[PDB]
């Protein structure tokens, strides 16, 4: 199961156990810059439905698992 929005997962990638969105999402999120933020809120959950509610949480708690796309 992916460890961000707590999913189904298909495979670990950046270090941590992750779905097949939350590789893709961080890739660009990080090495392209995104923008989310939530960081003027910090309320909600990002699991397997609340993921589509926001896509702030999701970065900053990939971030906690450990993920960093220069991992090993
Ligand atoms: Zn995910
Ligand atoms: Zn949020």
């Amino acid at each position: 199961l992916c460890l961000v929005c707590s999913d189904e997962a298909s495979g670990c990638h950046y270090g941590v156990l992750t779905c097949g969105s939350c590789k893709v999402f961080f890739k660009r999120a990080v090495e392209g810059q995104h923008n989310y933020l939530c960081a003027g809120r910090n309320d909600c959950i990002i699991d397997k439905i609340r993921r589509k509610n926001c896509p702030a949480c999701r970065y900053r708690k990939c971030l906690q698992a450990g993920m960093n796309l220069e991992a090993r």
